[PDB]
């Protein structure tokens, strides 16, 4: 704690006895009428009004099935109206909310509605029967949007509840009210608890104060492209949109054709984005069919652009302003945010990550010392705020190895900042891999595969690509006897995982290089 940055604007007042619910729609009365959720798809619409009296009866709902403050609902949906009023309306229930990916694997969604210990599961009649089996198995009552196969319960009995039955709840600041999974530093995914007073704090840094790090023109309209059940989306772009009380244009699936007809016909104004689809608007050759003018930001994040998109988005969109952001799911999850966005703007280089949140300390670490280090020297990023996790679910060990001593997140990533108080992140320390912006755990593979009869060991790391940035390949050490060959292990990992899980490619070896320990040597895997 000697060497101590933190954001070129002043610290704001933040409200820490409220809860996310009534601090993000604190000042609904003055757009109370204007829209709020907008459905690209299908065109369905939500005033202001309507979220805060329709969250108030989904509260009312949840109690009435059973739902009780402190249990936690799991989210099975793509991004919708419905995903932010089950949100909000657990919110007001003193629930907590807890999501996966719809495209997700019976395997994978059964064991992340056990380790959450999910009471409820609400998700769409299409993804219905990967949940059948688990759902009638643990007691977990399963809910739908759309029909109601088998003896599930509908979503209307949610939002069409009576509010004036809304169980009288107390939050506390404290109180657990998300819980994304995240493999963090190292291991398996771990379910991060993210509180009331740290969102609230984490959409505060964003978007309130007199010189908003982020800010919104009356006619702005905000577009949510990227995935709800992913912390970053619904935190950036949900609660940041609601607590300005600006319209949100949501997508369910992504479509470069629709999308740019979207953009002209609601005067999308700010483009959330991460490099992948960002690199598909860039290529399309359909961008003069469409008028784009409205458009006046491009906020990318979740992984680097890289110089050359940078240049060409910046090309392609010169009516926008192009910048880049930083967050990480722990640490609520936004820690770096482009200044170039503020109502009265700051200069930033290409490359910049942004600068750290207001309200907040960010340090510079030797990896190897933990001395902390000056501007322009690179080393592991730690935050520090009331913005971050209060720690991983029924797991003290990889709390305490995540958020040390004096409250520090460390963050696993190498970065550095120069004098302009603008952070570069040039490597990454710990595991993590990520293909097209999705978080891929390499343990969570490693594990997969080495419980195959045919493998012994396994090392699972990440491989620059391109198209996704980095794509999964595998290390095996086969049985004896084995003849197992490279598709056959690929399609074995397949069947049980997500897309995005894939290994691309399977390299047989001998034994995988560990350290004493056990600690795979993953730089000298990657290193061939
Ligand atoms: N702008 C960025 N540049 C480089 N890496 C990033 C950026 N934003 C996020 N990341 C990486 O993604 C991690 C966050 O993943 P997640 O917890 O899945 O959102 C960070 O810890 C970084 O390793």
């Amino acid at each position: 704690e000697e060497f101590i940055f933190r954001s070129k604007l002043p610290d704001i007042y933040i409200p820490k006895n409220l809860p996310l619910h009534s601090y993000v729609l604190e000042n609904l009365s003055n757009h109370s009428s204007k829209p709020c959720l907008i459905n690209g798809a299908n065109g369905d619409v939500y005033t202001y009004a309507d979220v805060e009296l329709t969250a108030r009866r989904v509260a009312s709902g949840l109690n009435k099935i059973g739902i009780q403050q402190g249990d936690v609902i799991m989210l099975f949906l793509p991004s919708s109206p419905e995903f932010v009023l089950a949100f909000l309306g657990a919110s007001h229930r003193g629930a907590i909310i807890t999501a996966a990916n719809p495209f997700s694997t019976p395997a994978e969604l059964a064991k992340h509605a056990k380790a959450s210990r999910a009471k409820l599961l609400i998700t769409q009649a299409c993804y219905y029967e990967k949940v059948k089996d688990f759902a009638r198995e643990s007691d977990v009552k399963v809910m739908c949007v759309d029909s109601a196969p088998d003896g599930c319960l509908h979503f209307s009995e949610l939002t069409q509840a009576d509010e004036n039955e809304a169980p009288q709840v107390d939050i506390s600041p404290d109180d657990v009210v998300a819980l994304p999974y995240s493999s963090g530093t190292t291991g398996l995914p771990k379910g991060v608890m993210l509180t009331h007073k740290g969102l609230i704090t984490s959409v505060a840094q964003q978007v309130d104060g007199d010189n908003p790090n982020l800010y919104f023109h009356s006619e702005d309209v905000i577009l949510c492209v990227l995935p709800m059940f992913h912390i970053y989306a619904l935190n950036s772009i949900m609660l940041c949109g609601l607590r300005v009380g600006a319209p949100i244009l949501i997508m369910p699936k992504f479509e470069i054709g629709s999308l740019l007809g979207l953009i002209e016909k609601y005067k999308v104004s700010i483009a959330p984005v991460v490099p992948p689809v960002m690199m598909s608007i860039a290529k399309s050759p359909d961008l003069d069919k469409h008028d784009l003018s409205s458009l006046r930001m491009i906020k990318s994040g979740g992984a680097p652009l890289g110089k050359e998109l940078e240049d060409t988005v910046r090309a392609k969109f010169p009516q926008a302003r192009l910048g880049q952001g930083y967050g990480m799911t722990e640490a609520g999850p936004v820690l770096a945010m482009c200044l170039a966005f503020a109502k009265e703007p700051f200069d930033i280089k290409p490359g910049a990550c942004g600068t750290v949140v207001r309200n907040a300390e960010m340090k510079i670490v030797d990896p190897e010392t933990g001395a902390s280090l000056p501007r322009n020297q690179p080393g592991e990023i730690c935050i520090r705020g009331d913005q971050i996790m209060k720690g991983y679910l029924n797991d003290p060990e990889a709390t305490s190895r995540t958020i040390d001593k004096e409250g520090w997140l460390h963050t696993g990533d190498i970065g550095y900042i120069d004098d302009d108080d603008e952070l570069f992140i040039v490597d990454r320390l710990k595991e993590l891999i990520k293909y097209k912006g999705f978080q891929v755990a390499p343990a969570e593979l490693e594990a997969l595969l080495i419980a195959h009869p045919e493998i012994s060991d396994a090392a699972v790391v990440g491989l620059k690509d391109e198209d996704a940035g980095e794509v999964p390949v595998a290390f095996v050490v086969k049985s004896e006897k084995s003849q197992a060959t490279e598709d056959e292990i690929k399609q074995y990992i397949s069947k049980q995982v997500i897309f995005y899980k894939r290994i691309k490619r399977v390299f047989f070896i001998e034994a995988i290089p560990k350290a004493p320990s056990g600690k795979i040597l993953r730089k000298n895997l990657k290193e061939k």
